[PDB]
């Protein structure tokens, strides 16, 4: 076949609609269920799959004691068909470790899994199921990617990695791969102070990654990448709606160019669609906490720095706990546009529910429709009571 | 490929053939299947599947306690392997919600799930694994749909639709999808009063659906639509032989343009093969409640108000659960006939065996002979003690 | 591709090697393993499977109390990957049914099911996974097959059934399919007195199956096929090594075309390899029980009633149980002959052991080599106080 | 397609990445995991698999009592997918037996299983998933062969067999297979004493198989196979850095034509990749016991017997429980050279964790790296304690 090139704008989103959903804390209850956390939606041009880091136990088995913490040996990153939970017997292996990122240019998929102590973690690049590169830490300080779908074009595709403090300025590298086998890599520029988990999207031959500033900032730092000249520029979401968690209550006034602050040494994964007139930003309702998710039409957030919601959809309640969130979207689909959708991962279990010992999550994930459709809410639905 | 279109007439029908069973809660007792209810068939052109409801929980699990209830955040249209059961490892998703209807047109398959609140519940259209169109409610009370299989016509698959009162009037439309997309949609027009839950096979490029009266009537209305044209029209089954359940006892007239009376806001979906002569129409036994399942052949029950049984088949004891019951075919069969068939659902757990706390179902499922065969019958099989 | 003919003779048989075991009850005895009897292994051009009639419940699950018992409304013919036991999540489900054949003409494959009560039982005929024709009960007692794979030649696939009494003079039928579809019947000729369970080969454009005389007999019936000119003959094995269970003592004289006596009103299904001086018959080593199992080398079994063995190889010691054996071969390998194989039911469970309540087997398959192998014993394997 | 021929070199190797590890124990503490030890990788032209023999019975199963037995009647063969656990479920069989060897040779795989008691063992070889050749036992006892990958070129597959003594001469052969026919077979030739187990890679139409030597040597066998020629020399490890286990420590001073001394009657499977600067030996860290395992650069360890390591990298700490290793590598991926692999077994419970009454693995694997990468560790990751 041939390479997918970036070449649809995006379908206007006048609302959300379901797509998947896999209740897998619900089914794991009496299941053999994979512990995960970390999960995002990839596409294949004759499939869509679930994927996640597994942490290398079912949830009622013993080992499930301890799995808040993030990274061990036992970690993995699977796939697993769409609204399927991932468990033991229908959940494919990608690759070995505790940090991924996975997508498709057309031909084959690409999967890179960081492993390793935290001083001394490697990155192994697989591309059609096999091991074609690998790169050593830089800053020997838990070396770390996207942890959500990377996006090609023409073959080429850009993976944004971290390397350094979580607290204080870090060395973020973009690499720029094709087959597998990397053509470039350069430092971050741009007026982005601090970049962790980057969910990208692409359309008409641009990439545009949404991220989090764990160290001073409660907006997301933004990264656009040009895939054909290999470069790219970063700034902030400029919208006073500020979408990161923790956060401070939303000002009247963004910032372009530098962290907002109130909230330091913290954030979660997220994501956007930046699209003028057409720009639909994701966030927790909880300013606290991960609990709740929301998405607000917010004209031109990228670059007013007065910009409010004009419509908006819940789509998890604030009652309901949620967790990190990202963006895809089917490039091998029909039509003259690219669909928007996004998942939220639905976190049980520790910290916040620690009758339990366990940490997993399930997944939901919506697309956008033309139509103005109707809302509901989508929870996890597990019980905690029925594990104890 | 192609698509298919409706070239053939029915085999004569003489006897009833067993299909497929899938012991679907025997086996649950020790396995992991899934809770289901409101199950059908349907064929693509290299395979037959099953499909169902899932509630999002296994039989044994604890989340299986209230699954009486029909409408959850939690639901999905599944598939799986004729006569399997729906387990957890082996169920494919198709899409989220709590009512649908699928069908291959001969190059893709089409699925469409409703979900939302009651108020506010959205139909998704999906042509080929992926969503192509959504239709919001238009009356605001529960929109929703077949719970059997649609047909197709040289690429055109109507579908029909509710939206409205269980009790009383409601806004019934038909629409008419290609690749997933609406050509048209219709109000319903003719003389039935009531629509719900269509269950519908076609013939020499027509199709014919019988639904359930669920307000007034226990006699069934039937929708015949012309899938070239797109049009249809409606009526009642005129015949005295009345299928809905619960029911009166047959009276000596039917009736073919309003609901026969006697029980008000009740029924359960139904089906029928209306061929002149080689007419047979299936119901539960009991007049009360859903247990038992027969087959009757009665010629031109469509058309003559005054036509009676001259041959039957039982195909579920009355001392035995029955359920709602649907119509498909194997449409890329060999031979210059299609042959008839049906499912009936099993329906286990409440309301009628309140021991204990879940709801779920098995399936049966019947082909048409052109010989005389035998009868048998054919039980769920499993023994709620062992639940206990 | 091209229907399989028959062009071939059998490979010299020296010696037996393992093909296939799958230790499903031992395995069952932690895992989700259905419950199952009369085994069998059937070839596609490209693979080769298990076969068994399920009875619908898995082994711990609580339902296996009461499989004892030989035809329910639960079983159906079920086939899994080779080697690996009969699991509720990797088993494919054929045809619903408690007795059984099923074979691959080299185009598609062909399985037959009987279900129904004792007097009004009927056969349904599948080709390509779909149902082609139906057989009704011609004598209204147990309409029965071979529980073993049938064997096809350019297309003409013949099939051997009984109806009537398992005690005295029953009605047994050779149907000749082509594409699932009746080409023509004929009654059983010649002097085989009666006949149940054959177990069939073919070589060189004849088709030869050993059977079961349930009457009087503990000699095998044999039936020749001519699946060419569609017709047959009966005889029994001449040889005093008599190969029924329960039997007699062997004497010195057999008996061709009469049963020899002593057991009445039993047996078991068994198999032979009858190929002149390379002919080699299969028994239990019990003359009184379904234990043990071997393999004779006796020159000319068939037509000589002196014939004695003069090679011998033990497949399952007597101390362990059998139960049914059949032959199969693999019509697709390379070669210029066929390699002779066969299976042996291994039962576990009622009536031998009654501290559990249930039956089921495993099983063991055997090829031909050319070589003169050492021997092994194959025993089921699992303990039976673990399931207590 | 065609068959592989070996061209290429080895890639240049600086450090080992992680390549696949399945956490089996962890996994089958609650789930259905199958009893395993022995295990292996091995690669189709399009995909690579984890191998193992099963012991047919699951962990937590009650037959998992006394798996710490070598050779039963309940061994296979069996295959699944790379860093998936082997489950009851998603295990495939290759063949009956307690000794195995497997691999592809760009057509077909050919597998090879050796079965029966000690005195009168067989090999069953199977080409394309059919038996195809066998050979019996020449000493009789305990026949055997290698426990992980062969190499195939041109067709041509050689495969290294022994029968006879574990403790003093044996009768050590090598089989020149191709589509499981047999072309040549010859008894062992050159300066080893001893051979079992022996792990072998191909590189530029060579292929080169490290052994154990079980009687006197603590330094490792080395055959060199030339698969044209169909001729094989061996020898010893010359270097001081020996690799058995046990073993005595380092010398200074190894032995290129004779065994090692100080450890007797005893081993473990292990391999190394010889060539020449780009030499690496692999073993475990602890002398006395299967614990820990690393890997070692040693320029020229195949014919300088004054050797020394020059770089090092630690697999698996002194502190967890290693046991078998093995060479594999993916004849089919892209780029001018072969990608050097290893596994290694991670046995838990009998007899060093002898709280538990069955004996079983995990498997970690590694691949070769031009870059110089930072290390982890790589345990089992079970606790015994939840097994109890
Ligand atoms: C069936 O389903 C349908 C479809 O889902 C349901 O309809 C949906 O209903 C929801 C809920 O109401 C709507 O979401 C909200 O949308 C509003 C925005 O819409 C309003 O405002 C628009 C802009 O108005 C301004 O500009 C125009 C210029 O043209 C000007 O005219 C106007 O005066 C004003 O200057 C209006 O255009 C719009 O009107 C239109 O739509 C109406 C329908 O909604 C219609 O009736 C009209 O005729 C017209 O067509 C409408 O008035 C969002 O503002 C809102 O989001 C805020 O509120 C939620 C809480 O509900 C909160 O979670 C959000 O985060 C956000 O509030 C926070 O952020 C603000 C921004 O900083 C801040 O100002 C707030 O104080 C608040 O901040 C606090 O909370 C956050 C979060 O914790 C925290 O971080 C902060 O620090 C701080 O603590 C909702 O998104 C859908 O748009 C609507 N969809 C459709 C298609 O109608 C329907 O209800 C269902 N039916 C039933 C029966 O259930
Ligand atoms: C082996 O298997 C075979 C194959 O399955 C078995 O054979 C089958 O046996 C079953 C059971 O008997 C049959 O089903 C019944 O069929 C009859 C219809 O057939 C009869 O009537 C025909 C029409 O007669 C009228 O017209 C002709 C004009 O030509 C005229 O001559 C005649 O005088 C009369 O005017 C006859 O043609 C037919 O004869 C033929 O067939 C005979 C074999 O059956 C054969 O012997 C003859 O020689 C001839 O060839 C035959 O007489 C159905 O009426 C019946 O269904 C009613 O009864 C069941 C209870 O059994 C009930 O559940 C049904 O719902 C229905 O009864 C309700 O509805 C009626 C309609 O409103 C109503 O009038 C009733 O009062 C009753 O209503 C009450 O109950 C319902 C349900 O709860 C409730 O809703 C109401 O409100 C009310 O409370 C059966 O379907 C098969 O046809 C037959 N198949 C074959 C191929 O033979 C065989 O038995 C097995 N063997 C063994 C050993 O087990
Ligand atoms: C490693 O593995 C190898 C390979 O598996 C093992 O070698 C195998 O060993 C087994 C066990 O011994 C052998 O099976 C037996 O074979 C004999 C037949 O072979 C003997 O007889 C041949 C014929 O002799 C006659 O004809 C020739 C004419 O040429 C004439 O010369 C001779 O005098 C006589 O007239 C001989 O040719 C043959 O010799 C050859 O083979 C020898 C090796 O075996 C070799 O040493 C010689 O040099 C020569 O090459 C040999 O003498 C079968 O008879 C026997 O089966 C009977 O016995 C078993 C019990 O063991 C029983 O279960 C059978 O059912 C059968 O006995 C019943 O049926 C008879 C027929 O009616 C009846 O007469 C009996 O009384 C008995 O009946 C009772 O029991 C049954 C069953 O319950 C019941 O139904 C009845 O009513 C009644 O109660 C075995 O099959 C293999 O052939 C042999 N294979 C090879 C390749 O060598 C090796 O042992 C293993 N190594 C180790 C260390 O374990
Ligand atoms: C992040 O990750 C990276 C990458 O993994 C980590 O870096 C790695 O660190 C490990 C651990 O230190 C290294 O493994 C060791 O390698 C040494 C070999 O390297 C040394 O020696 C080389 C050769 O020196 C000789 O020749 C040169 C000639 O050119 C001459 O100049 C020199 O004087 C001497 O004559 C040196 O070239 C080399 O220097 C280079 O590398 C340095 C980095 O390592 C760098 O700083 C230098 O500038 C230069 O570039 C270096 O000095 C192995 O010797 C060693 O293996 C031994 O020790 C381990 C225990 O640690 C033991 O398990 C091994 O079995 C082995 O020791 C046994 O065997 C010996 C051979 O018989 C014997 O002599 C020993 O006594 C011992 O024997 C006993 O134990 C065994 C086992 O139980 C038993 O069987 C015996 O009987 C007996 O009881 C390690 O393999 C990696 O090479 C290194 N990799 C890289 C790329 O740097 C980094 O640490 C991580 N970072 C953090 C923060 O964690
Ligand atoms: C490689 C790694 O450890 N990723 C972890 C990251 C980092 O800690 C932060 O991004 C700070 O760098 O955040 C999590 O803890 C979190 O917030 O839920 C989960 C995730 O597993
Ligand atoms: C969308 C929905 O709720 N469908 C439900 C329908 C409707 O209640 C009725 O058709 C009245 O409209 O009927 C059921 O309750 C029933 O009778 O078993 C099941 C089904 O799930
Ligand atoms: C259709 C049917 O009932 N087949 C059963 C047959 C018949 O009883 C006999 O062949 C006599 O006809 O034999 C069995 O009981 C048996 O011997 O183990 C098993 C089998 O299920
Ligand atoms: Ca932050
Ligand atoms: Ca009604
Ligand atoms: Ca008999
Ligand atoms: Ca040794």
């Amino acid at each position: 076949r041939n390479f997918n090139n970036l070449t649809k704008g995006l379908c206007t989103i006048n609302s959300w609609h379901i797509y998947g959903k896999d209740n897998a804390v619900r089914i794991g209850e009496s299941s053999d269920v994979l512990v995960t956390r970390e999960p995002y939606v990839s596409c294949d041009p004759d499939e869509c799959r679930f994927y996640a880091l597994s942490q290398g136990t079912t949830i009622r088995g013993k080992h499930s004691n301890g799995t808040i913490h993030d990274r061990s040996q036992y970690r993995a990153l699977i796939s697993w068909p769409l609204s399927s939970p991932p468990t033991v017997y229908n959940s494919r292996v990608e690759c070995i470790g505790w940090s991924s990122t996975s997508c498709h240019d057309g031909k084959s998929r690409m999967s890179i899994c960081i492993s390793g102590p935290n001083n001394n973690a490697s990155a192994v690049v697989w591309y059609n199921r096999r091991p074609v590169a690998e790169i050593n830490t830089w800053a020997r300080n838990i070396l770390r990617t996207q942890e959500s779908e990377c996006v090609c074009h023409n073959g080429v595709c850009p993976v944004v990695f971290t390397d350094g403090s979580a607290t204080g300025p870090a060395d973020t590298r973009i690499y720029y791969f094709k087959e597998g086998k990397i053509l470039k890599w350069e430092s971050l520029t741009g007026t982005a102070k601090h970049i962790e988990e980057c969910s990208c999207y692409g359309e008409r031959t641009g990439i545009t990654c949404t991220c989090r500033d764990n160290w001073q900032g409660s907006n997301r730092p933004v990264i656009q990448i040009d895939p054909v000249a290999m470069t790219h520029t970063s700034q902030y979401i400029c919208s006073p709606v500020l979408t990161d968690n923790p956060r401070p209550n939303d000002p009247n006034i963004g910032k372009c160019n530098d962290p907002y602050p109130g909230n330091n040494n913290n954030g979660v994964k997220g994501f956007s669609y930046l699209d003028g007139a057409n720009t639909w930003l994701g966030r927790t309702i909880s300013t606290a906490s991960r609990s709740g998710y929301e998405m607000l039409k917010v004209p031109n957030a990228l670059t007013d720095d007065r910009s409010k919601p004009i419509q908006g959809q819940t789509i998890v309640l604030n009652a309901d706990w949620s967790g990190y969130s990202g963006s895809f979207m089917d490039y091998w689909a029909e039509g003259d546009c690219y669909r928007a959708c996004f998942y939220v991962e639905l976190i049980r279990g520790r910290p916040k529910e620690d009758k339990v010992w366990w940490t997993s999550n399930s997944i939901v994930s919506m697309c956008s429709s033309t139509e103005f459709l109707g809302q509901w809410n989508w929870p996890d639905g597990a019980k905690i009571e029925y594990f104890l």
